[PDB]
RNA sequence: AAUUUCUACUCUUGUAGAUGUGAUAAGUGGAAUGCCAUG
DNA sequence: CATGGCATTCCACTTATCACTAAAAGATCGGAAG
DNA sequence: CTTCCGATCTTTTAGTGAT
């Protein structure tokens, strides 16, 4: 029997927080006199221009070291082909041993020991090896190795900068040391070559056998673009897709060769660019031969290869110079126009423009490959002149309409032709452009130019009159002025003449828009220092002269104080723990052993000097030092840590491997035994009790083993420390004090606290000092960033401050990994069938909807979240959002979405919890990736959406509750636990802990009360022919006197070119018109049944706005139009095909598709409902407009209502499946079965 | 109109909620501009 | 009035690793012994 | 006085986890 309350201290997390230190006195005054300030932010800058000296060995090491790389492929690529034949597990763990195989062998070049290569290159790599991550860089040791790259003076006094500081780089030390490994990292050297490049490449090798196999006439055009490329001159285009040839490819020269193989080389703007292969294959699909109908069959793109790591770009196409400064950007502007304008280059132009009436106009070509922007400039449609001009050469006349075509759009056209094909109408629309043009252009001139462009109407300015120069450039650029045809000699030479005269504007206003769209600077924090080099790696007593960092705690308040180098030196600054009555501050004492699976080994085994006894002889050695008595250390033991393989004997993988339990077991069993003596021994641990830990032989794993130990190491004590020492010792400059602070300690604040404070005063609590639930954790770093009744507006920004973040452990008695996290949920779901079930969905005129149901799904609850604290947001968000776009084209800043976003996100994540901890349900929400939505719904952006499980996860993970008493659960020391950590949205399956994912569509379109959906699909029916196809399949319809509704009665197998295919539970419908009487609600207003919204279409190809309908009484004016007896009950079924009229067809078809309109929603007149058309097994028209409690009150509630069914149906089978896991997802089919099927 | 930081309010010189930092690397998507084609 | 494939720049985003460290080891430096 | 030696200060290091 487990309980809901269970589901706390089940796996560690580790969170962060962030506050404001307040400098104690004259502490602010004597950092001032070190000017630590000045010289830790000069150390920063030195480290991030140094940064990209530093690669550069990196770089050079990788290039010469992958050079040398030559491996077979084939049996990765069998393995992975295996894989692909079928999905079947031994055949992924094959597939992974393999990779880790190749992965493996790339690795042995980098450390040397591969086999390939002789010994002694492979000695020589690994002394480079072992240099890369150590001191020896700074020196210039490992320089020495390679002699390639070649500082400068500068570079090296640079590097003199950091001399006696090079644990600064441990950081940037483990971030390229997970370059270099063959562990499977994503960020990787050997992952990427061996995961994401070579299947790649091995994908595009196949496509390309399989493109020469289709047809062997482009292997000419691929060596064809290979010569006009000029790259990989000396090999066949067949050979460079073969396997051997990714023997290359390894360096990134030879990656950006290959992308730019398949790209094309981009030369200078206003240029003819070289095509790739991927562009000539395209060229090829666009040409509609039945050849391309071979090649559409096939897959028809190559895939790029990613980028190798490190490395930098190196293309080959066109880069161009970008402008540096605003002043340069004004004054070469300036310059320019005034050039422009001094050579006059508008009054030749408005003589090119009036000579058109003055000139043979056969004698004057338009560009072919323009034509259609003029045609889309100066007519409705770009297809209007083209078409006038096609249909005037077939007027003037099957394969001649071809040869029409043919001639018309490769060629290029005089304008007289054009004129008389199109007419002066669109020769008054050129010359009326025309005019706009030189306007603008001639006003742009006129119009002088800023100072500057930080401004954004500068901005502005600037670029519409560049936007005017290149409008006027596109003008000039219409004129086929080449020679091959006639064009007029002296009209040619001006044209000519001044398009290069105001040519560079196209490169100017690329330059402006490069240097426009650069993010502004702002200023910036950095680390600290104080010229420690480890300041406050660690709280430890014995380091806490090295790292410098020492907490205090008064009368609830906290100081941080910091000692720091005394001329130069760590003076033995000490205080003595007095009396708890004197008055002064408590001294936080942190005793601490990191970790035993590492710390253990390292001061007991891997010694040098016992490494060095026994390897000499197999004698016992006694230790001494840092020990209360003498610590034996066996050959045996020494032989378990150093077993001269990859499982080491008492681990689990010599278990899983060789599968001698008995062995494993024993090992383990004497591990136990000399790690119990270590710790009775060593100095540190000796006055730690161990007495709750089990005997040796009762353990299972040894990971169980030290995830028992490791709370037992970590242990907190305070010591009462007099005020007029620690002031003394501020007022010498010996200690740098500061009050750890936010805006919770201030004196003016009263109740609700932030979490994060709370979490601060939880850490510090007695009971938190009794047993360790929340660890604080070493690595403090402390920021400096300098600056940036009535209150002064953006305070926090005038004055410099000085920040700290810390980081911190909860659960810290709990695992360090959640195991089977999953299993447990449906374990406690399987005992509590009676659980709720919360759903969500994101509505139109809600951002978001809650409904609560329970196991027989009787709404519990809804409740619309639109507004939280009375405030809409989605208001704020369209307005952000129309800014955005604004201020795109408007070469301004980019700004952010995301603190509104976060800002509504957070309130709806509190009332989120506020809900499940009152219920103790489960939650619901709609798989993103399944699903698509627009602005038609109110917060539904993709990225917003799918940004919303985030939060929801991580605080999940850890929830408190900020009024809980902090000893229960959900309080401080027992936080709730109800998720797994996130990792990837494409991650996890459907379920995440207590939340659950479900397929989005067939959620909002249903009828709740008995399971309705529209089955037919409406863009089949274009005609009255597929209309009166649509309206005969159809079983039996007839009109009810006695209610005054018309009756349609429905069989499936009719209609099934028009259904969309998904069965339903059951193969009857009667579909009812409902009358457009009035009706009553639960209040009392009245309303109109039926009542249906519809957008206005009127003219066939475009939208309008929404107008009411009442189905009924146009359908019975219809048939008075008609004169159709209908009073009856007969079957009106073939009345109406008698009359087969497509206005009438359509009419009807337009009616019955409006009542299975579902869907009725119209926010200009605010009716947002659901009247369902088939009426219950009860003889109930449906409608939302009744307000039922029992039934959803929105559409937006309905579609709640009924991914909280779809949980319920999914769970439903979760008590079903007896193996404890669940469906991949939900189909639909089976969805609409499950929800017909309970509803009927 | 205040905040470690962000959001929303403003009586409270504050309120309520959220808030894993740092470093590194890669990828994706937009937009603009050119080039070649197609409807 | 758009689409397809490219190329350059700029911006935005996600995604994917590592650390959450006391002590050994080694460098080095200032003051007494030969 | 230089060499050495013991103090002292940076720098590297140690490695677990499912029938």
């Amino acid at each position: 029997m487990t309980q809901f309350e269970g589901f706390t201290n089940l796996y560690q997390v580790s969170k962060t927080l962030r506050f404001e230190l307040i400098p104690q006195g004259k502490t602010l005054k004597h950092i001032q006199e070190q000017g630590f300030i000045e010289e830790d932010k000069a150390r920063n800058d030195h480290y991030k221009e140094l940064k990209p000296i530093i690669d550069r060995i990196y770089k050079t090491y990788a290039d010469q070291c992958l050079q040398l790389v030559q491996l077979d492929w084939e049996n990765l690529s069998a393995a992975i082909d295996s894989y692909r034949k079928e999905k079947t597990e031994e055949t992924r763990n094959a597939l992974i041993e393999e990779q880790a195989t190749y992965r493996n062998a790339i690795h042995d070049y980098f450390i040397g020991r591969t086999d390939n290569l002789t010994d002694a290159i492979n000695k020589r790599h690994a002394e480079i090896y072992k240099g890369l991550f150590k001191a020896e860089l700074f020196n210039g040791k490992v320089l020495k190795q390679l002699g390639t790259v070649t500082t400068t003076e500068h570079e090296n006094a640079l590097l003199r900068s950091f001399d006696k500081f090079t644990t600064y780089f441990s950081g940037f030390y483990e971030n390229r040391k997970n370059v270099f490994s063959a562990e499977d990292i994503s960020t990787a050297i050997p992952h990427r070559i061996v995961q994401d490049n070579f299947p790649k490449f091995k994908e595009n090798c196949h496509i390309f056998t399989r493109l020469i196999t289709a047809v062997p006439s482009l292997r000419e055009h691929f060596e064809n673009v290979k010569k006009a490329i000029g790259i990989f001159v000396s090999t066949s285009i067949e050979e460079v897709f073969s396997f051997p040839f990714y023997n290359q490819l390894l360096t990134q020269t030879q990656i950006d060769l290959y992308n730019q193989l398949l790209g094309g080389i981009s030369r200078e703007a206003g240029t003819e660019k070289i095509k790739g292969l991927n562009e000539v294959l395209n060229l090829a699909i666009q040409k509609n031969d039945e050849t391309a109908h071979i090649i559409a069959s096939l897959p028809h793109r190559f895939i790029p290869l990613f980028k190798q790591i490190l490395s930098d770009r190196n293309t080959l196409s066109f880069i161009l110079e970008e402008f540096k400064s605003d002043e340069e950007v004004i004054q070469s502007f300036c310059k320019y126009k005034t050039l422009l304008r001094n050579e006059n280059v508008l009054e030749t132009a408005e003589a090119l423009f009036n000579e058109l009436n003055s000139i043979d106009l056969t004698h004057i070509f338009i560009s072919h490959k323009k034509l259609e922007t003029i045609s889309s400039a100066l007519c409705d449609h770009w297809d209007t002149l083209r078409n006038a001009l096609y249909e005037r050469r077939i007027s003037e006349l099957k394969s001649a309409k071809e040869k029409v075509q043919r001639s018309l759009k490769h060629e290029d056209i005089n304008l007289q032709e054009i004129i008389s094909a199109a007419g002066k109408e669109l020769s008054e629309a050129f010359k009326q452009k025309t005019s706009e043009i030189l306007s603008h252009a001639h006003a742009a001139l006129d119009q002088p130019l800023p100072t500057t462009l930080k401004k954004q109407e500068e901005k502005e300015i600037l670029k519409s009159q560049l936007d005017s120069l290149l409008g006027l450039y596109h003008l000039l650029d219409w004129f086929a002025v080449d020679e091959s045809n006639e064009v007029d000699p002296e009209f040619s030479a001006r044209l000519t003449g001044i398009k290069l005269e105001m040519e560079p504007s196209l490169s100017f206003y690329n330059k402006a828009r490069n240097y426009a769209t650069k993010k502004p600077y702002s200023v910036e924090k950095f680390k600290l220092n104080f010229q420690m080099p480890t300041l406050a790696s660690g709280w430890d007593v014995n380091k806490e002269k090295n790292n410098g960092a020492i907490l205090f705690v008064k009368n609830g308040l906290y100081y941080l104080g910091i000692m720091p180098k005394q001329k130069g030196r760590y003076k033995a600054l000490s205080f003595e723990p007095t009396e708890k009555t004197s008055e002064g501050f408590d001294k936080m004492y942190y005793d601490y052993f990191p970790d035993a699976a590492k710390m253990i080994p390292k001061c007991s085994t891997q010694l040098k000097a016992v490494t060095a006894h026994f390897q000499t002889h197999t004698t016992p050695i006694l230790l001494s030092n840092n020990f209360i008595e003498p610590l034996e250390i066996t050959k045996e033991i020494y032989d378990l840590n150093n077993p001269e393989k990859e499982p080491k004997k008492f681990q689990t993988a010599y278990a899983k491997k060789t599968g001698d339990q008995k062995g494993y077991r024993e090992a383990l069993c004497k591990w136990i035994d000399f790690t119990r003596d270590f710790l009775s021994k060593y100095t540190k641990t000796t006055s730690i009790d161990l007495s709750s830990l089990r005997p040796s032989s009762q353990y299972k794993d040894l990971g169980e083993y030290y995830a028992e130990l490791n709370p037992l190491l970590y242990h907190i004590s305070f010591q009462r420390i007099a005020e007029k020492e620690i002031m003394d010792a501020v007022e010498t400059g010996k200690l740098y004090l500061f009050q750890i602070y936010n805006k919770d300690f201030a004196k003016g604040h009263h109740g609700k606290p932030n979490l994060h404070t709370l979490y601060w005063t939880g850490l510090f609590s007695p009971e938190n000092l009794a047993k360790t639930s929340i660890k604080l954790n070493g690595q403090a770093e402390l920021f400096y960033r300098p600056k940036s009744h009535e209150i002064i507006k953006d305070r926090r920004f005038t004055s410099d401050k000085f920040f700290f973040h810390v980081p911190i452990t909860l659960n810290y008695q709990a695992a360090n990994s959640p195991s089977k996290f999953n299993q447990r949920v449906n374990a406690y779901l399987k005992e509590h069938p009676e659980t709720p079930i919360i759903g969500i969905d994101r509505g139109e005129r809600n951002l978001i909807y809650i409904t609560v149901i329970d196991s027989t799904g009787k709404i519990l609850e809804q409740r619309s979240l639109n507004t939280i604290q009375q405030f809409d947001y989605q208001k704020k968000l369209d307005n952000r959002e129309k800014e955005r776009v604004a201020a795109r084209q408007a070469w301004s800043v980019v700004g952010t979405i995301k603190d509104l976003k976060q800002g509504y996100l957070s309130q709806v994540i509190h009332e989120i919890v506020d809900l499940m901890i009152h219920y103790q349900a489960v939650v619901v929400l709609e798989n993103l990736n399944f699903g698509f939505k627009s602005k038609r719904t109110g917060i539904a952006e993709k990225a917003v959406y799918q940004q919303f499980e985030k939060m929801l996860i991580d605080k999940l993970n850890c929830l408190v509750l900020k009024d809980y008493p902090a000893e229960k659960v959900g309080g401080v020391l027992n936080p709730y636990q109800l998720t797994d950590q996130f990792t990837s949205f494409a991650k996890m399956g459907t379920q995440s802990g207590f939340l659950f994912y479900v397929p989005a569509p067939y959620t909002s379109k249903i009828d709740p009360l008995t399971g309705f959906v529209d089955p037919f699909v409406w863009k089949t029916i274009k005609n009255h022919e597929s209309r009166k196809h649509f309206l005969e399949g159809f079983d039996f319809l007839h009109y009810d006197v006695k209610t005054g509704d018309f009756i349609l009665h429905f069989k499936m197998n009719r209609n099934l070119s028009f259904q969309r295919g998904l069965p339903g539970f059951m193969p009857a419908w009667d579909i009812v018109f409902e009358k457009n009487e009035t009706q009553f609600d639960a209040k009392g207003t009245p309303f109109i049944a039926g009542k249906r919204i519809v957008p206005v279409i009127e003219n066939h190809r475009f939208t309008g706005r929404y107008r009411d309908l009442y189905p009924a009484n146009e359908l019975i004016a219809l048939l008075e139009e008609k004169g159709i007896v209908f009073r009856d009950g007969s079957n009106i079924l073939p009345k109406l095909l008698e009359n087969d009229d497509s206005h009438a067809i359509d009419t009807m078809v337009a009616l019955i598709r409006s009542v299975l309109q579902m869907r009725n929603s119209n926010a200009a007149t605010g009716e947002d409902y659901i009247n369902s058309p088939v009426r219950d097994l009860n003889g109930v028209c449906f409608d939302s407009r009744f307000q039922n409690p029992e039934w959803p009150m929105d559409a937006d509630a309905n579609g709640a209502y009924h991914i909280a069914l779809k949980g319920q149906l999914l769970l439903n089978h979760l008590k079903e499946s007896k193996d404890l896991k669940l469906q991949n997802g939900i189909s639909n089919q089976d969805w609409l079965a499950y929800i017909q099927e309970l509803r009927n």
